[PDB]
């Protein structure tokens, strides 16, 4: 993992904030880049520090055109930071809401091939997110959507002396497949789950999954066989696909690779 100088980064601008810390836009300095610089907050304990620095160090691993990359880390000096591309449109779901049918079907199929690209990449590194949202897809200013995890799962809002924390990361119910619910069985196979999803939050431009339902609500549908409804102006073809990634068996769901392939040969004809 890269340690960059502190020299060559330059904070410009806060575009978020929340009890993590903060994110900018900044340049990474041949001319210069734009970047996302992601810092910690003020007060972190040891554990936090190595997590932070841990979570860079796994995103560092990849390389592929659909999966944010990361140019660096500040970690000898304060304020520690991960320092990514820049993606000039931020968040899918937040965008798709501003962009709401403002896109042709064919480049909204474009995206889900994108992210279903990058989704493939992590399966064959195998590497399960648990995570796959549009709320995790960037979108860059040629509408390129890659697989982020800023790690919203991994806050934890726990009292530092609680009796009982939370144990390996929340899970976001609405995008987790039965299995992984129910058994904690994360697999590729429940990431297909979840790209179901995104694909749906893809072609309703960002309706939030189930929205009507509460948590509870949302697992007991599920389980009585309910299934998110054929958005207005989806192809048949696309929801078969959906409906192909929400089997209740996940040995039936295709794989990242198949969906890919899925998507090509319908964006061809
Ligand atoms: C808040 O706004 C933005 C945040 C951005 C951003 O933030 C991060 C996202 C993920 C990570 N990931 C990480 O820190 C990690 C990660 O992603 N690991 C990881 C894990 C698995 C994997 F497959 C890939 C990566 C933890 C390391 C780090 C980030 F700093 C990165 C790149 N571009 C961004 C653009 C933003 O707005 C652009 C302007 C948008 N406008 C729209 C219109 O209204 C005004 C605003």
């Amino acid at each position: 993992t890269t340690e960059i100088h502190p020299s060559c980064v330059t904070r410009q601008k806060v575009i978020g904030a929340g009890e993590f810390g903060e994110v900018y836009k900044g340049m990474l300095k041949k001319k210069e880049v734009p970047v996302a610089i992601k810092t910690l907050k003020a007060g972190y304990t040891e554990k936090q520090r190595v997590d932070f620095l841990g979570e860079a160090g796994i995103m560092g691993q990849f390389s592929h055109h659909n999966i944010i990359r990361l140019e660096g880390v500040i970690s000898k000096y304060k304020p520690m930071m991960i320092i990514t591309e820049y993606m000039e449109n931020g968040a899918l779901d937040k965008f798709l809401r501003e962009k709401d049918g403002e896109f042709s079907v064919l480049q909204l199929v474009g995206m889900l091939r994108g992210i279903a690209a990058g989704m493939k990449y992590l399966a064959n590194m195998n590497y399960v997110h648990r995570d796959l949202a549009a709320r995790n897809i960037l979108v860059n200013s040629n509408l390129v959507c890659k697989v982020s995890d800023f790690g919203l799962s991994r806050v934890l809002e726990d009292d530092p002396e609680a009796t009982y924390t939370t144990s390996g990361g929340k899970i976001p119910i609405r995008w987790t497949a039965p299995e992984a619910i129910s058994y904690r069985k994360f697999t590729s196979a429940s990431d297909v789950w979840s790209f179901g999803i995104v694909m749906w939050e893809v072609m309703t431009y960002g309706e939030r999954p189930y929205w009507e339902l509460s948590n509870h609500e949302v697992m007991k549908a599920i389980n009585d066989g309910f299934r998110l409804p054929t958005p207005m102006d989806c192809p048949s073809a696309i929801y078969q696909l959906m409906m192909q990634c929400w089997q209740q068996e996940r040995a039936r769901r295709p794989k990242f690779a198949d969906i890919v392939s899925i998507l090509d040969k319908l964006i061809r004809a």
